[PDB]
């Protein structure tokens, strides 16, 4: 007991670490009421068991009590100061003692629960490296293999431990080793179902894992246990498929591509049947049918499986008769000739060759990542995404270089302005367009950037728990794609209406990363939030217009805007950014203004969507109700606390202040304040189509005050 | 009659439906044909694609692939949705009717249909035909050999195993044409048979049949070696592999049933003549009344797997 030289207690730790188990012939044969009472009280306070266990303890003498106390202390010290990877699984060694079982027990399982809870509390915050994941995977595998013990209470306590472990660590559901082990053990049990019970040797060996399984004698018990086990598989499979269908679906596809099981597939092979049956009734909708108001899709699964097997066989054939040069030449020829079929064939052949090798071969990976950039479209991007998913699912220990190469490719695409980051093109105004250059819409088209962000979001969701270095990659990628230069024509992103989807999707991803509470430092978040606010404000510095796309590709834009508004409204995590009050209010004002502007824009877009009421068409109700409530709240502002808003907008950027009255506000103070500000300093604005009318008429008919009027520098306007 | 089921008029489609019902009633064998299913899947995919195609844009006509015809569609979205939903039921009805009687042939045809390169590119999209094909297979499936006769389970592993083996070996054999060649395959098969290795035997058999299925000539020596293969490795595993290869060969190539049947009949007669199985000789055992010698009695039952 802690509490006398310190080294006296310190020496006990290593002794307990190297001490053997207190194992053992009858148990009793081997081995002052006040002291007994106080010892019982201390033990019952240390354990705190259910009352039946306390009643069982109440009839024990001193020797059993001190034995229990000694074993509890020894096991606690061992688990606290151990370093072996078998820390908590040694306790089952006490559960297999026949002498302990024959004795006239629940104390053992109580102390086992206590030590398991202590171990879980310790592991809850150990680290975020690969070794911890490996240890957790091994412990989960051990608990799974101990679920089918021949005894009664052993399987119950194993089930309880497994439930607790999977409760506190949800990320183990979509692991790539648990599913294979559970399918293998299920197949082993199914094979053992009918194996001539009278014949001896009921033991079995689990493939790819050193363990053994014992089975009962009667057929009824075996059928009961296999039927009982056949439910946890479905439960955890549906739980895993509920959250992250992509990764588990890819793992299931990978599992169905082994040569050993193909020979026996003509037989029952219950594992394959379970795998191919559990995929369907937990599937979801595809991109086309994801947002509609009142179908199921499985073609992607079969297409991916067939392509994978076909190209794996085609590339495995080549080794029979260096070779990377031919593949590179074929890819370059396909890119130069611009042939889609040859492009896809070369890409799949290259990735299939890469997945079956012993070296990274950096040139192959570099050519793999730089491929689609020369054939920017949707088909090539889909092929690239499929190849990337196969590469990630097949080989291990390759995530970091692939992520670095992808980040480099993304930064190169940003720098070259090949997509959403392209330049802006102007068109002739119709008032003076009598020339042969008739006006016409010129909207930028960004198809693949709408899918690349989705892939990034999926990868971030996958890698939020396990890894700790990919977060830095994502942070750098987000930081290098934004800039705080809200103004005339320098924002690093296009400002057209048809390019609002990816912008707000990336903003939402950045906000989600900020809310994940991963960055420990208190200064990175400040800069990131400042940049987020700047790039959010930058969009409202242009005259309003109307969308040009069709009826489709518009509903999901409104959904994304509503989701971003909801995320923005739930950003009250301030007062810990370290004079904190100054920064607090500095953020609060901008948050309120951004919310008001977003509400107005969303209302305008939804009004433009359908002219009539159209009760058949409907969107999320909570977002609409919140927007209506906010509009009602902000529509009641008086003359004050609104001119200060104009002053704040002018402090942010003069262009935003000039464009503010365009977003109609049913109040005349805005115009007067804007006129006063522009009269105080006319040189800050040079955009003629709107800003001239705030200065030209010093007075409408009064015709006084001929000073400070210098209109000999404004750009030409309409006739 | 199938392509005339979706006419723009009212009575035309009714009379076409009546004629189709009568024709399929008097000729049941058309259900498991290998061309009706592909055509109906193609027209269903065409209608699904035409579901959302900018109704205001002109040219409502469409062309059915692999069959010279055309389809017209109504103007309003509601009529198009109604007609496609109406058509989406006959497919399931006839699919379940076909799978009820002869599951093997229709299952093999469905497996063959899912192995085309053109649809794989668009499989990342909806491609309603593939979704229908992969959805209609399950709830009309049956029990396997182990669980066919019991008194009070479902099996799908055979489907995936066959599909994976077929695609893998098709790709592996298609690779070889890039760089005659039948001699190597025959030598490999003979070496595998002499060494008595099951994995090599299966690999050689699948490679040989995949090479044969993609050619322009019968090549009788290849077929003869294909039919005489299992007789040198009489067992259940080799027989299962041979049955799978025979099913793939029958499902893949056309106009080959007669020579294959003749070769199989010849192999069966040879097996009968050589007394390798059920037609073997009879073995007697000593009676226990006077079996005091060292030749103790013991059962000697023939085994015919």
């Amino acid at each position: 007991v802690e509490g006398w030289p310190e080294e006296w207690y310190e020496g006990v730790c290593e002794i307990a670490t190297k001490s053997p188990l207190l194992t053992f012939e009858p148990l009793r044969s081997v081995l002052t009421p006040a002291e007994l009472s106080e010892l019982r009280s201390t033990i019952i306070n240390l354990l705190d068991p259910p009352p039946e266990v306390s009643a069982l303890i109440n009839k024990l003498d001193f020797a059993m009590s001190t034995y229990l106390l000694s074993v509890y202390r020894l096991e606690y010290m061992r688990v606290l100061r151990s370093t072996d990877p078998d820390r908590f699984q040694v306790m089952f060694c006490y559960f297999e003692d026949k002498a302990i079982q024959k004795d006239k027990m629940q104390c053992v399982i109580a102390v086992a629960d206590k030590v398991f809870d202590a171990f879980l509390n310790m592991m809850a915050d150990k680290a975020k490296t690969k070794e911890n994941e490996e240890e957790l995977e091994r412990h989960a595998q051990f608990l799974l293999v101990n679920f089918n013990h021949i005894h009664k209470r052993i399987r119950r306590v194993a089930d309880k431990y497994l439930s607790g472990l999977v409760d506190k660590f949800p990320h183990l559901l979509w692991s790539g080793t648990v599913l294979k082990t559970m399918l293998d053990i299920l197949q082993t049990l199914s094979l053992s179902l009918s194996a001539d019970i009278h014949k001896d040797q009921p033991y079995y060996d689990i493939p790819d894992a050193p363990y053994r399984i014992t089975v009962p004698d009667t057929y009824e018990a075996r059928e009961s246990i296999v039927k009982d086990f056949a439910a946890r598989c479905g439960m955890i499979l549906q739980e895993a498929m509920k959250w992250a269908p992509t990764v588990t679906k890819s793992h299931l596809q990978e599992y169905l591509n082994k040569h050993q099981n193909w020979v026996s597939g003509l037989s029952q092979h219950t594992g394959l049947a379970m795998a191919t049956e559990s995929i369907l009734h937990f599937a979801g909708y595809n991109k086309q049918n994801t947002t509609l108001g009142a179908k199921k899709d499985y073609s992607n699964f079969m297409a991916s499986l067939n392509l994978r097997n076909r190209y794996a066989g085609e590339v495995y054939g080549m080794i029979r008769f260096d070779l990377n040069k031919m593949m590179v030449q074929d890819l370059h020829s396909a890119l130069d000739r611009s042939h889609p079929q040859h492009y896809t064939q070369a890409m799949f052949k290259l990735t299939a060759m890469l997945i079956s090798s012993k070296d990274c071969d950096p040139q192959l990976l570099h050519h793999l990542c730089w491929g689609p950039l020369r054939m920017f479209n949707e088909h090539g991007m889909e092929t690239a995404l499929a190849c990337w998913e196969w590469l990630l699912a097949g080989k291990d220990g390759v995530e970091v270089p692939f992520m670095r190469e992808m980040a480099g490719a993304w930064h190169m695409t940003v720098e070259q302005k090949f997509g959403l980051f392209s330049a802006e093109i102007k068109e002739a105004d119709p008032l003076a367009a009598s020339e042969a250059s008739q006006p016409k819409p010129c909207p930028p088209e960004v198809t693949p950037h709408y899918i690349w962000i989705d892939f990034l979001v999926q990868r971030f969701e996958i890698a939020k728990y396990c890894s700790s270095d990919q977060v830095e990659i994502f942070s750098s990628l987000l930081q290098r794609s934004m800039s705080l230069n809200i103004g005339g024509a320098k924002g690093s992103m296009n400002r057209h209406v048809a390019a609002i989807g990816p912008r707000f999707k990336l903003l939402t991803l950045g906000l989600s990363l900020l809310h994940a509470d991963v960055v420990p430092n208190a200064t990175i978040r400040n800069v990131l939030r400042e940049k987020i606010y700047s790039t959010a404000f930058d969009y409202f510095s242009c005259p309003p217009k109307f969308p040009t796309q069709g009826e489709k590709r518009l509903r999901e834009d409104i959904s994304i805007m509503i989701k971003f508004w909801t995320a923005m409204f739930s950003d009250k995590k301030y007062l810990t950014a370290s004079r904190g009050s100054q920064l607090h209010k500095y953020y609060m004002k901008r948050r309120t203004l951004l919310l008001s502007l977003l509400a107005t824009e969303i209302e305008r877009l939804i009004t433009w969507y359908n002219p009539l009421s159209a009760p058949e068409l409907e969107l999320d109700q909570a977002g609409e109700n919140s927007v209506a409530n906010w509009r009602s709240k902000y529509i009641s502002l008086s003359e004050k606390q609104w001119k200060d808003n104009v002053n704040l907008a002018w402090s942010i950027s003069p262009y935003l202040a000039v464009q503010l009255p365009a977003r109609f506000k049913n109040t005349e103070a805005i115009g007067n304040e804007v006129t006063r500000l522009v009269r105080l300093d006319p040189g800050a604005v040079s955009d003629v189509p709107e800003a001239i009318k705030f200065l030209v008429t010093w007075h409408t008919i009064d015709a006084d005050a001929p000073e400070l009027s210098h209109v000999l520098c404004w750009a030409p306007t309409d006739p």
